[PDB]
């Protein structure tokens, strides 16, 4: 448990910073990967809540050191206001990685272009508009300019230029104020340059000096650019392997990986959701566990538990242990049904264990099958241990454990980081 | 050693197909996880040369299955190439990622436009020219065209038309054979078709039926996208981590990772190269060793082997064992010298162990330190066993492992499967 990695097994929204901000207190290192500032992570704290973007969410604490790891796409500009928002001496313990790639307004700018004429076409994803897609283009199109290079502000400034009057061309984006984003990019330069290092050397050198790190993964497996359900996913790695590509350290470095598990299911964006509820149970859903994008405020769709999804997320990430949230939502239903199963409706096959429709075209041919659950009217938020909790939700958490063969061992009761039942 | 992973530990070709399908005799499945035909990778048997750029190396045993993961951009035209030019039944035993980027003509195309553009500027990368940056782009774009849609004709036949028609206009093609491609496609969709599947539960189920999988790495360490020598560095993860996001296994699945080493550095394309020798001890390297492009043709830059590079590559990758290859071109040199250190020219301070100049305007600031090593003239060719070798032959080779730390365990004196020695 001296390396921690915590990965959300959904469609994100999971309850990432929450489980972060409290393992943070017993943490040395609280380090970010991938994605960049379409990740919205939320901390509560006595009912005070801190979003986060960018900064790992062990910010809160005066002795935790943040690192951004290489994977990442960071707008800078966003960056600069959280390092600022947060004060005190947190720069003397934030380490950007000298390899991460900057984001730039006119990534967002392209971000937005492409949505638009995406959605005259019907398909837009229904991205944050934070212009990670177009970012990652460019790392791939490798013109994307890495922080390392901030460091020399004459280099800097001419690479700039020239990356930005490609992209304006490239784009046909007819105006962009060069000027203005220059300058404030020299501030960002005196006041960052020393804390752009070799994350990969501070890393392993931490490691060795039996440090303990967090690893806090943004957005989430079913987004993974690779085994989300693409398009309608992020560009980034988003699963395991992404810890040590978009950190430097190799696999046996980790030593556990949490699965942050909702009780429920929400995505924000376009894309399928099988166990979607378009309906009043939705929208108490959403309005008990006030589901509304920390980034973009977006309402967030919400729909039934899904398992087959779990495993096939256990395939990708593993999970050692899984940190099941916001189960205080679910408090005043009726009844809560679980999908345990998908069938295809065309054939009446049911889906293979562990298989999993990320297409839309293939989504679309299957039919959840549910596993009715009693629910409960007590308010759990107040409870403190798992035996506290009323029978009908234990047998729901009993119930994931089992078809999941991996142990629960946080249950989230609440937003504050007091509100969480650890199961021994 | 049932999931054994094969990594490049430098610029490439380092004798990665050799010994894959050295392994292979003795492997149920062999997998592609990055990159595409970028790659050429060299197998011999008896003189008989072979080269494959999208399958794996293992395709010479009739009961051996190729896997390609969806970490690929796969340019089918060649998969189709390579797949007839095997024969055989290898389709009865060859499993193509449903979730594996497809790579057009068009793809090329644009990858050839881009160097065309920064070759005037005086900044090509030197790519391979077969449209990997470009395939990689138009993934993290979201509106590339994955393998899973070929299976069905009509709806790849409308979403192909879109695709090149954006890419056109975005890039001014102004001509592109859509009806020819579009033709060879359909050929590829019959043959094909039935081999799109899905590689993460077939993984899965194999793994758990025992098999032992072989995962071939494509490209290397030092051109991995996040950590190689950016921009000169091809843009898939081509370090561990990649075998991971590329395949849809988790790190626990992983046995060891063998890292393959040639006993002196190429690297083909622009870039950083701090040992490399432009002189007349290059020439011998290039010549004794036919260092030209399996690929492109292209000549090999030649220069000493770098140790720094190797424990730099070591924190990323880990190495469990090494393959020292290619130890039979360095007979003949009076002297081997071995890059032990980087010295700053400018302030005199040595580079910290562990850590990298991979920016080609810090990597300037060094100069190598060299360690210098008697050599040999006998032809090791030979040679079958580690004690058979000549004595200087076997200090440079325990001095590497001394400085690494880490056991070389396969010793390449030869192109042919056969020139191996295995130090016990
Ligand atoms: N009711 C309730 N809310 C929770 C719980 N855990 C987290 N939350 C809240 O649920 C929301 C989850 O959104 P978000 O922070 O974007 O998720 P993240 O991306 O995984 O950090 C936040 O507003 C949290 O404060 C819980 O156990 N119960
Ligand atoms: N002389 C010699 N040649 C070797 C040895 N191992 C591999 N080769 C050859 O070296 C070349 C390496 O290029 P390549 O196949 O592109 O490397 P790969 O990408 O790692 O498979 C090939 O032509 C091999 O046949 C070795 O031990 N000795
Ligand atoms: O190109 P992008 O801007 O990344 O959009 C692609 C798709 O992915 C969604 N998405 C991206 N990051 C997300 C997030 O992250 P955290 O859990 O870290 O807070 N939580 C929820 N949804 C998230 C977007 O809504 C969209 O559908
Ligand atoms: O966009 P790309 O076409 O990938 O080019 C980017 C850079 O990377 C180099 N490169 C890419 N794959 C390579 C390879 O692979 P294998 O060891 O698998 O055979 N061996 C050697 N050099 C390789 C190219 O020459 C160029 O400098
Ligand atoms: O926390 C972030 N999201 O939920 C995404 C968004 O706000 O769109
Ligand atoms: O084996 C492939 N290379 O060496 C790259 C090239 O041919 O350019
Ligand atoms: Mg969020
Ligand atoms: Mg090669």
């Amino acid at each position: 448990g001296n390396v921690v990695a915590i990965l959300g097994a959904q469609w994100g929204d999971e309850g990432k910073g929450k489980i972060i901000d409290m393992l943070s207190e017993y943490s040395d290192i609280t380090c970010r990967f991938n994605g960049g500032a379409n990740a919205g992570h939320t901390i509560s704290v006595n009912d005070k809540k801190y979003a986060l973007h960018l900064l790992p969410c062990g910010v809160l604490y005066d002795n935790n050191i943040s690192v951004l790891g290489n994977g990442m796409v960071i707008h800078v500009k966003s960056l600069m206001e959280e390092i600022e928002s947060v004060g005190g001496k947190l720069l003397d313990r934030l380490y950007l990685s000298n390899k991460a790639h900057i984001l730039f307004d006119i990534h967002q700018i392209i971000d937005s272009i492409q949505e638009t004429k995406k959605l005259k076409e019907g398909k837009q994803i229904g991205t944050t508009k934070r212009g990670i897609g177009p970012c990652y283009s460019t790392k791939a199109s490798r013109i994307g300019i890495r922080l390392g290079t901030l460091k020399n502000f004459e280099n800097f400034k001419n690479m700039y230029s020239k990356l930005i009057d490609h992209l304006m061309d490239l784009y046909n984006i007819t105006e962009y104020d060069k000027e203005k984003e220059l300058n404030l990019f020299y501030n960002y330069h005196i006041k960052l340059r020393d804390r752009i290092v070799d994350v990969i050397s501070f890393m392993n050198t931490n490691l060795e000096n039996n440090k303990k790190v967090l690893i806090e993964g943004a957005n989430a497996a079913m987004l993974d650019i690779d085994f989300g359900t693409y398009p309608y996913v992020t560009s980034s790695c988003t699963t395991v392997g992404g810890v040590f590509s978009g950190l430097g350290i190799h696999h046996k470095k980790l030593n556990l990986v949490v699965g942050v598990v909702k009780s429920y299911l929400t995505r924000v964006g376009c894309g399928p959701f099988l166990t979607e509820l378009n309906n009043d149970v939705g929208q108490y859903l959403r309005e008990k566990g006030h589901e509304y994008g920390t980034t973009t405020k977006r309402p967030r769709r919400c729909g039934w538990l899904d398992i087959p999804m779990l495993l096939y997320v256990k395939c990708i990430n593993s999970i050692d242990m899984i940190n099941l949230t916001k189960l205080d939502v679910l408090s005043g239903l009726e009844e809560i049904l679980l999908c345990v199963n998908f069938k295809n409706k065309k054939t009446g096959e049911l889906l293979e264990k562990g298989c999993y429709p990320v297409e839309e075209e293939i989504s679309e041919e299957y039919e959840p099958v549910y596993e009715k659950f009693s629910g409960w009217k007590e308010d759990i938020s107040t409870c403190n241990e798992f035996d506290e909790l009323p029978e009908n939700a234990k047998k729901y958490i009993l119930a994931i454990e089992k078809y999941l063969k991996t142990p629960i061992v946080w249950i989230g009761v609440g937003p504050n980081r007091k509100n969480m039942i650890v199961k021994k």
